[PDB]
This record gives C-alpha cells, sequence and structure tokens, in this order.
C-alpha cells in the first residue's frame, strides 16, 4: 500500500542539503516533516497570500504524522507531493508524499494539519476568502 | 486527553537551543521528532548497549507521529518522557511526551516505531538480549 | 595553540542530539555555529535582561567564524565556553570555545559579532545599560 | 567592499525551507554555513567523483568563516557562488557567496577549508586526481 505521483494536486521540488543524511547514510527521518511544511507553507505563501511576516493571520501544527517506505539521500532529487483531505473553516488537513524524481512510488508518505489564528491572540479564525480559495484548489 | 508526568518511565532533559524557535515565536514543530529520537536512542546507547558507531545492529524509523497541545520556547527547559508501547521481536513502539518544568501535563505527545536491522543488508533481525532487556524495562 | 579552559569567562552546558552527528559520523561542523549564539543569547537573556520576543532591542550577527580542532560526537557531553574581545557601544565581539567534560583542551574554538539594532527599524543603537553591564561582566 | 556574481566559477541553487527564518524573520546566520557545504559537496559529488557513501577518501572541515551583509528570507530564492582560492595537495579552500535571484551583490560570503583524509584512520592524504581536476577547474 505505498502512494503514488498522480494521487497528489500540487509538486514541491526541494534541494537536499549535505547534513540532512543522519549517521547511518540517508536523510534523517526528521527532515521529512521539514520538507511538509516547506512544501505547504510554499504553497500558502504564493498562492494563499499569506503574509507570514506580514500576516494578521498564521497556520499552526497542532498534530503530524509520517511513515516511511524507502530511504533517500543527499544528493538525490526528492520532490514533494501536496493535496488536502479533510477541510473545516478555521481548520484543515495536508497530505504529503515525497517522491524521488522519477519513481511512481511515494518514499514516504505522511499528513498534518493547520489550524489558522489571528496572530496577536493565537485565538482561531475562519479561513479567509483566498487560503480557502487556493486550499480547496487541492481538494481531491 | 493530555497526558501526564506519571505515565512514562524514562526522563531525558534536554537543551533548547536558539534556534529551535521558529518565526512565530515557538519552538518549531519539526523539533519534536528531534528530541524523541533524541531521547530514545540516548536510552539506547547508555542501556541496550549499542554502540551506533560500532554497531552491526541499528534502528530505523519507519513510522512516526505527534500531537501538540501547549507551545514551548527556548530557553526553556523541556524535558522528555518515555516508554514502550507494543514490542515485536525485531521490532518495537515507543511513546513519547515532552514536559515543561515542571508541569503535570504534556506539552506534546507523540509515538514512533523502531525496527531493528542488520547494519550492512537492512534486513531485519531479532533485538539482540541485551536491547530487549533495557527495551521491555520500559514496557508499561 | 588549543585554547584552554580558564581563559574563557563563562560556561554554558549543551545536550547534543541525535542528529548533531553527520554522516561521518561526528557533530556537524556548522552544528558549532549554533552552539554559539546559543550559548551567547542564553546569557544574554538571563543577564542581559532582552527579552527577544518582547525586546524593543536585537542583536545581529554580522560575522562569525570557527576553528575545528577534534571531533566530538553525540551523545558525549559538549559545553561552551564565552568571553567577550572588543566592544563598541551599539557593537560587540565574543570568543567562543567549545570543551568536553572534562579536556583542558578545547576541541574548537571561535568568535562572532553582535550589533543591536532597534527590532523595527533595524538601525543600530546604543547597548542599553543592563545588556553593556553584563557584557562588559565576561571582558577579559 | 561587497562581492559580485562574476567573481564565482560555480552557481548551485538552492530552496529555502520553513525552518530557516529565525525568530527575528529571516534565515539564521548558522543557515548560511549549510548553505556552504552543500554547495561544495555538491560539486565534489558530481565532479570530483567522490563518492561519500562510498569513498575511501572524504574531506573535513578544519575552519570556516562567514560575513553578512544584508538579510534573506524564506520563501526567497538564494543561490549559491563557489570558487577556489588556495589549494595544497591534501587540502583546499573555497569562496563561498550567497546572491539572492537577481541581484549583482552577494547577500553574504565567506569561506572555509577542506582536508581530504582516508576515512578510517582520518589521516591525511593527497586529493586523488579526479576531485584535485575538478577543484582546479575552479581556481581563480
Amino acid at each position: 500500500p505505498r502512494p503514488l505521483r498522480e494521487q497528489y494536486l500540487h509538486f514541491q521540488p526541494i534541494s537536499t542539503r549535505w547534513h540532512d543524511n543522519d549517521i547511518y547514510g540517508h536523510v534523517n527521518n526528521v527532515t521529512y516533516y521539514a520538507f511538509f511544511d516547506t512544501a505547504v507553507n510554499t504553497y500558502l505563501i504564493e498562492r494563499g497570500g499569506l503574509d507570514i511576516q506580514g500576516g494578521e493571520v498564521i497556520g499552526l501544527v497542532v498534530s503530524s504524522s509520517c511513515d516511511y517506505f524507502a530511504p533517500v539521500a543527499f544528493p538525490q532529487r526528492i520532490e514533494m507531493g501536496l493535496r488536502v483531505a479533510r477541510l473545516g473553516n478555521s481548520s484543515v488537513q495536508y497530505e504529503l508524499a515525497l517522491f524521488l524524481e522519477g519513481q511512481r512510488e511515494a518514499c514516504a508518505a505522511g499528513r498534518f494539519v493547520h489550524v489558522f489564528v489571528e496572530r496577536r491572540s493565537s485565538r482561531p479564525v475562519a479561513i479567509p476568502q483566498e487560503l480557502r480559495d487556493a486550499l480547496a484548489a487541492l481538494q481531491s
């Protein structure tokens, strides 16, 4: 049961980094998470309009998780699939998968959840229209 | 329900680091995972006997996940709860929770899973006796 | 000539972390810099009064550098020497050295330079009295 | 005295990452160093032949330093200039500068030094011909 390129709507390429490999020769399992919210926020920055610097509205990570199938190593060229699952109105949930360039099978694959808040108060908010617009653009 | 200090068998203290705090003031959600397998492996190193540098046997992270309840920021003094859930014989599952010093409530809390393999072949193996001994030592 | 514990006025202990070790077994050369401004800012926070979250005044790193003498690896217990070299009035220069516990010889050793600015304008400022007080406290 | 695109021979583009920004909104000064040896080793991997996994021969960082001129922030598109200064025969010295895409002026700029060794012994060695070949290819 290993995810596939075509199950995902948006694709970020990310350059790997020397100190991505951990001591056993392969990208540390933690790094995948960094690849996630990079992948996400990049999309959010360029399309949702936020404005992190910036924004009166910001997303927060309340939970995440990831499953690892095959190893990847610097310097290889990883690239990140992205698609939205559930989606409340102060809240969302993404599905990420990392693919090696030219492979149908995901290398690992995971999910996490954003909760949008007012920056100052950290109190939940409706997803403003422009975010919601681009967010929805990734719904299955 | 937000986990509690006494539900956990082993305790690693970890110094937070300047660049732990992300752009919105608080320790990045990713860092938690770093705190996990630090917390784990540290115990593994000192009590399972491995031997990561030298070990013919090494652990791999095949999945992990985490839920976040309250924010923490450098320079505060986090400290990490640890306990084993399930436990096969080439395989294990930890349950981690991070605690601010002193608070009864976990700040976030998560789990992940080790698979022990022969370093060279990366083929699964029986948990050698010393590991299994200290691992089991954390069983509920 | 390899620096020595007694040449340094303040001492931060820092827990090493699993993914500190790079692919060749030893704490990545980059991590040292992380250890620096952790070591610094920690002292700054607790004794200069800033206040990074809240501070109208913040420090910026305009240059740094480091020389490496002996390797260190998670899980060993490094610990960080600190002292001030030069010291203008909107500007300062620290000298850091990392020590294995206990060794008289520094493992690596480096320096870097803070420039205090008004957070908003990022325009240079006089070091406010409390900072200057604790800063000077580390002058040779 | 701020470096210029045309003073450098090779150019790595590197994607920035969410947790590159530190607490004051801009890429942490430590990250530049990660950008350095990424930039380097990538070139070394694809052209010097090593083989880090791999190699009986590996490079080590004995010193580095960096000067910061202008700030950069995720998600902007940084990209790394690269050119060799000095060059012994067990030893080398690179000059790095980071450029924002479409700027003549470097954002920061730095140097560091490799020392090649036999992996196992960590004892110096002559730069094998293929490395030396591509290394030299970057001499002023």
